[PDB]
């Protein structure tokens, strides 16, 4: 068949899995970032308190260690980080190759997100031109080596939360959806994003920039957008921190409609909504959140792919579609 | 009468107000913070993103500056900030004292805390034996220049949230509060904590060492303190993130009593509950958490302090409680 890894659910974001690395097999938790290009380590020179219960990588132990040594330190306003360029084994299943990453040497913020779960490094799984170093894809370079038949990979996501998820790489495995599956051309080879048109309510939005993000937990929404929405359905802000919150019942919230020339992509606000309590419980939170990347860009996380199936192919530059099963 | 500022609030905590530094008067926004004791301002020389829409501090542009120059570098998980030290004239309302403080030079992390909300830095007021450096508090040195007659000041939160609260400096104003105002005994001249017997349900704890800090929106409580209150108190886990959620009208919530050897103060479900609904509403919030900071701490934030009227005097080495009018 093809090769898998569970999918662990962290801060109700589900793309945590095991990877290893080195010719002695050092396991890593990882998140698997369908949104950025590079994977990140930390190492055992870490001296930071943030890695002191992490997994760290030594390259003096792994017999396949290649020097590299290029520096990088990429910084937000949100943390800083800085390390180091290795080549190593870098293996998921019965796949192994030499692949460069980023050993960690100094890490700075990211909290509380970071020390409190418990995964060590970011794999990411987007395109070469979104990477630091300039350096093709994993799975592109699992397919270089012969290792693989397709550069393709799909996520599945439980349509009933609780189980496990998959991560599958090098083929299609037929068990995980229902019906057809729809491509969609990449309006760029960077993130896993398409061109779109979302109908909310009444409130539009043609030619959208919709980007797959499987760290994101929530369905992401330009701020006027939001706005639009949300004034006039019923929906009330509150908060300490955001929500916002509805009705579970709520028959005036509309379904939320991704078009594109061949297929609409449907969430009902059942799909959309998260029960807040367990006495009761008439009452839901909205996993719609209003923040602004780019000119025109909506965000599919979680909610989204825990209805669809979905599939990466690198070969011909498309995202697949389908119903998930189970 | 006494030396005002208005407290405005941000992210549900209520201690947000304007000083001025250098003899051209440069505002800037701080929390005013019983938990800490220096205040921290960013330079003009800080190249750090998160500075970028911040007011900076030019010491080119005070007559009144006077060159320190010993380096600072906190670093926590959280974040890392460093800087270097300058006396300056530090000026709230009347009263205006050269004290030295902290310029930013470089700050990372603290997010989304700090760039997000338009607070500049923090003013620190509590003890001189929790400073860098060994610096006496702003109001103790207001006192020993002749500024003002007790080295004392006073937090006044509205009991009705929406409105303004208060740091009052040098006096007791009359009009904040209700009844007697009732003294407690430091345990530690460091931050404003007091040594008293906590009781919730039939879960208490004696000789509590429990801390004022205005900087919490929040109660605090032992973890193991929190599991036995909430076991078998109908409270509710669910979410995402934490909360937790009962009913508001839960005749089963008890009242959480802070016994000192003379007065003891209290806390009715009502003033440690928040709604969450605005259709309903039977809905609400629990503002107590499980945090453990040191072996059997507590610290009361907002929720209590918008109860209690407080007083904290530096010279009798005491903290005041009184019950908060309008
Ligand atoms: C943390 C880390 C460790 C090692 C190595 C790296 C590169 C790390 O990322 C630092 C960084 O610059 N992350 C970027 C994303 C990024 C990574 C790599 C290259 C380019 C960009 C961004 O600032 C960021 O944190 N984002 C962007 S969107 C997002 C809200 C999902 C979030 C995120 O990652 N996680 C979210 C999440 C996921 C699960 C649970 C909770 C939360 C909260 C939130 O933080
Ligand atoms: C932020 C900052 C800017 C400039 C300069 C300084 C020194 C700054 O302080 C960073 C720091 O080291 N803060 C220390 C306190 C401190 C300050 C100075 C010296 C020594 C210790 C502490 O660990 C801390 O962040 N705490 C203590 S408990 C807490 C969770 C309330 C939190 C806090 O402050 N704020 C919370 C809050 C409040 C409102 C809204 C959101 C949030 C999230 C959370 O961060």
């Amino acid at each position: 068949e093809f090769d898998n890894v569970e999918l662990k659910d962290l801060a109700n974001v589900l793309s945590f899995g095991e990877a290893k690395l080195g010719d002695n097999g050092q396991k890593f938790n990882f998140l698997f970032h369908t949104a950025s290009s590079n994977v990140w380590v930390p190492s055992i020179k870490c001296t930071s308190e943030s890695c002191e219960s992490k997994n760290h990588y030594d390259s003096s132990k792994s017999k396949t260690y290649e020097k590299d040594d290029t520096p990088v330190k990429l910084t937000s306003k949100a943390g800083t980080i800085s390390g180091i360029f290795s080549k190593d084994l870098v293996t998921i299943g019965k796949l192994s190759v030499p692949y460069k990453f980023i050993e960690m040497t100094e890490i700075v913020g990211f909290e509380p997100f970071y020390s409190e779960s418990d995964v060590d490094g970011v794999f990411g799984l987007g395109w070469k031109d979104l990477s630091i170093g300039s350096i093709d894809p994993y799975i592109v370079e699992l397919k270089t080596q012969n290792k693989i038949e397709q550069a393709v990979y799909s996520i599945y996501l439980p349509p009933e939360n609780k189980n496990k998820g998959y991560l599958t790489i090098g083929g299609i495995e037929e068990r995980f959806f229902d019906g057809p599956l729809n491509y969609e051309k990449l309006n760029h080879d960077l993130m896993w994003q398409v061109d779109l048109d979302v109908h909310f309510g009444n409130v539009s939005s043609k030619k959208a920039n919709v980007i797959l993000d499987s760290a994101t937990s929530v369905i992401t929404v330009p701020t006027e957008f939001f706005n639009q929405f949300v004034e006039s359905a019923s929906v009330f802000k509150v908060p300490f921190l955001s929500l916002y919150v509805t009705t579970c019942g709520n028959t005036k919230l509309p379904t939320l409609e991704y078009r594109s020339p061949n297929k609409v992509y449907t969430l009902e606000p059942k799909q959309y909504l998260e029960p807040l309590e367990n006495i009761f419980s008439a009452l839901c939170m909205l996993n719609i959140v209003p923040i602004d990347l780019e000119k025109n860009t909506f965000v599919l996380g979680d909610p989204f792919m825990r209805k669809y199936f979905t599939v990466y192919d690198y070969d011909n530059h498309t995202v697949g579609f389908a119903l998930a099963k189970n």
